[PDB]
C-alpha cells in the first residue's frame, strides 16, 4: 500500500514547509502571521 516513491516526495514537502512555517512562527524577521 505505502508507496516508497510517494513517501520520498513527502519528506521534501514536510521540510519545505518547516522552513517557512518556522520563520513565520519564530517571527525572525518576517512575521507574516
Amino acid at each position: 500500500r505505502r508507496c516508497l516513491f510517494l513517501s520520498l516526495f513527502s519528506f521534501l514537502i514536510v521540510l519545505l514547509l518547516t522552513t517557512l512555517f518556522c520563520l513565520l512562527h519564530f517571527g525572525v524577521i518576517g512575521p507574516q502571521r
